[PDB]
């Protein structure tokens, strides 16, 4: 129910035993990526979707339609981590990606059980979510391993960031307050992945990372924008 | 607008004279409904409908049920196609074919707004699975007119609930749309009631009562379980 | 304040010693009568009166004007049970009707004390309540004894049935929430009279009973309908 | 609209020139009102009127008091008839007769909307009974002009309260109708104040002050006890 | 922020040692003054200002603009008490006025610190507050000492009286509820000054006192009335 | 009571005849400055002040106390533009600064009339507003003319930007909705000044401009943060 894809302490084993979830350092690639896309994040806050969450007036049809599409996205994201693990040449990253896939499986129980969704092939994704998922699949299958951490970061950090921003704008007794509770708090999953990524910073092109990260951020905006157009 | 009525443009052939006016007081339609009214009242007593009226229904419950209703409607369409294929006579063949088409039109909402591809891509809850299975059994194993009986509850109950809850559901409240989409004159139900009346002498009314009551009770079970997440 | 006309345990004496208040059996005349008029009960829920109760917006003038008329009705009802006792077929029903009259006297203290109503003659009933009270007097004075249990059942069962229905529709902090509390709960008075009536089922014409019961139910609907037309 | 004013059509005979304009500042009318203004303020501090303004007055308290006000107004009408009978002054005889008729007209609300037949059919609470008994005493045992004194509070206090509470009582609130029914220009009070001024020299003003203050204090007592159920 | 100008027990020294804060006797000049202006107080309750306080809808710009003007008023009031001390030929009244000046200094810290107002000369008073402050300065500097107690009484008693009246009309969770809490309760300052005044009652003309008190009360009304006209 | 410091068409005379108020180009120094401080702007949205505005629950004392300090700030800002004009390095900037001082005079009528504030010397500014005002005076009097456009831009652009952000989070019937109406819409004043600045871009150090702009933005954050600490 708590939306997290963090690797829990019990599964920080093998090469992952020392992986930390503390806030990445200010000079990290994590913050460099996030700080460069902040204008996009602010635009997400200006969507009708999030104005609806804060006001408690989001059309429940918009909420649910988006949720089904997020199911599609998360089902495919799990598969992408599995693909990344298969493509990893580095054993640490292989273990990391295998653990992330498992974190997705656990979260995805919500989509199977509460939302009654069997699998991605049973859904007809909207254009934006399809394009976004296709992009992640391409990164996972065709680009070097550390870029997988880059492309998946926005969906792990943006949601908590939105929740923590909207917390003080969303009354405790309002209908979508649960969104804040389920997504807010410390973004330990994102931090964890940012700390993994920092270890491979010297093995990638940072300009390419920026482009990949910004593309995924733009997809988040497109998806939230289109979610209320029914 | 949730309707499965056959529109005027498709009342052709043997369906040309089929009417949508309120069935007569002595009709099998009202006999069936009247006998399950206690069940309908219990549907109004569900947390689901208290939540609709109050505007406080958990959006996760609303959506979770909607996905299952998609499953139900996809299978309902198939049941009508099954019933048409093995139909008795040509009037029912045409009627059931036209109903299947009305379901196809309505089901665009599940495909487009709710992004659901097909029934096999969903994992139904137990109650909706058992209900759908029961309608499939009626369509494929019982005489044709019983298909009108088993499908009538979903066509009449929903507008009836909406028309009841209309004056309890403020126009500015979050789930007011449910009243607007489901309420008004239940022309689809009446139309099928009027079709059924023409085959009344060809069925066992005790059996029809049992079938109708089973379906009504599935509606209650589905709405009851919808808010237990 | 608790609206009940049940005979309490302390007055279940003599021939009434073994009279029970448990739910009548499914094949009882009680359920046969109620089930046949359920469409009318649903229409009572559709009145502006009950929409107003649930929403907390019923005009206090409508609430009060109907209450005065219910005082008239209950004052007369008490006399109708006294009349029924006087005409009673047999000693058990004589005792039952005497005990019911006393239950009415006990409840009617609310009309004397809180509503400042002296007696029926001091009120000018509306048409619907007058007709309804006239019908009950007719049954009490002109028809066989067990029919008195039939005609009086709607007012004992309908009101708790309405309260129990509207309970989950009427917020606990709303202005007419008291209606739910005062009228809801187990309809023991109705059950008790249903159980009395079952014992005389063979002594009456059930079609005539249905007719009488449905007339009373229809008067309840007419009264609630007219209550908000001021 | 709660008014006991004598309408223009019945300002005939000796009443032809009676005016409803605001009494002059030096009038007995204002002298009486100004001396009891603390009591009027305490009426505004009752739970009754705090409930009116907030929309939260218990409907049972509202109704319970309304029945008692019916009793009071039925009796008030009889008091004016008694005052007409006992008046040897012709103008006051006509005035009281016309006031009795104004009460009859208003009292149709109690007969018709509240279904109350007559005073003898009601059991007044203690405060209302004492207040009505006091008015009946003034009407039947004191000099005629004192009747104008004792009846003024109920005619002026209620509009005054309504006009005070108007900006405190939202237009959409449940008891807003109280403001609309009782508020506006207190023409009936002014009319009686203007009648009273003409007999000022024929009464003891200290006694008038006592009588007026007694009635005002009964108003306070009645409103205070109305919400203790 | 508790709005009081009372002389606290610690400063009831010298000739003020025995000065009491109990409710003045019914025959006191204090109550004579108040009772004669009660119509004006009622009209203060009829202002849009207080209707706004009770409803929680007073324009925050009206609230603040008036507060600045009240700062001006209180700064000048403090000066008036110092002037009155200077003109007092009676020693007890000299001490009383000096102590009042100090109570104003203490209260006035709210205007310096919270509202960032330096001094009266830095403000541009509206016409009504200017006129009212000018009238108090005139009384202080040109009329016999005890009249200063008369002219300053309305601002000490009227506000608590209003707060205590509106308490039961102002929900505890409403935006301006603080007004009630800061001004309401026992008007000990007013009572104290009333008790001081009563000792000099024989030294003044009561008709003149009525005139002065009523003038001040009328200014209070004018000020509250104009406060919401922006 | 529209908060604008734009030079209106009627005063676009002489060297200012062709000065435009269109949105500056994407490559402009104006957007470079704003884009670099966006994190600070987002932190302004996270203050209790703006959460209060949106929710309608901002303490009216906090609202008003800040308004008085803004009066101080605007009184001093007007003088800074007069100073900048006096030591303007060319006639275009002299005319521009003179025109801005006049726009400030026009807006400042709200502080004199509605808020009853005579002049800056009559106010005691809080620490943050004092430091901010001192910084602008320093820029005006000690740095090259075009830097005055830089340091004044935040107060002209940030407020509209906030209002336009909060518009869809602030219900139309809420108590502080007027803040959105008064500050929101097209930031024509800011654009106009950005377009003036662009003409002097080659005459200044952009790194210094960034520093100055960020300092002012940070003062805005400090001021809003401290406004609700009473
Ligand atoms: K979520
Ligand atoms: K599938
Ligand atoms: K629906
Ligand atoms: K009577
Ligand atoms: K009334
Ligand atoms: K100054
Ligand atoms: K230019």
């Amino acid at each position: 129910r708590k939306r997290t894809f963090a690797i829990p302490a019990s599964r920080l084993t093998g090469r992952l035993t020392t992986l930390k979830s503390d806030v990445p350092a200010a000079d990290s690639l994590f913050w460099k990526l996030w700080n460069g896309s902040l204008d996009t994040a602010v635009q997400v806050l200006q969507t009708d979707y999030f104005k609806g969450i804060a006001a408690g007036t989001l059309d429940p049809n918009a909420y649910g339609s988006l949720m089904v599409q997020d199911g599609y996205y998360c089902f495919r994201g799990r598969d992408d981590y599995a693909t990344a693990a298969t493509c990893a040449q580095d054993e640490t990253l292989r273990e990391f990606f295998k653990a992330k896939a498992k974190s997705y499986d656990e979260y995805n129980e919500t989509y199977h059980q509460t939302w009654h969704l069997r699998e991605a092939s049973g859904l007809i994704p909207g254009t934006d979510i399809k394009d976004y998922a296709d992009y992640e699949a391409y990164v996972a299958g065709s680009l070097a391993s550390p870029y997988m951490c880059v492309v998946m970061l926005p969906c792990e950090y943006l949601w908590p960031w939105i929740a923590n921003f909207l917390d003080g704008y969303t009354p405790t007794n309002s209908l979508y307050r649960f969104w804040i509770e389920w997504n807010g708090g410390t973004p330990n999953g994102a931090y964890q992945m940012g700390n993994m990524l920092e270890q491979y910073r010297d093995k990638i092109d940072e300009d390419k990372a920026v482009e990949i990260f910004n593309t995924a951020m733009n997809y988040e905006l497109k998806v939230f924008t289109s979610s209320t157009i029914l």
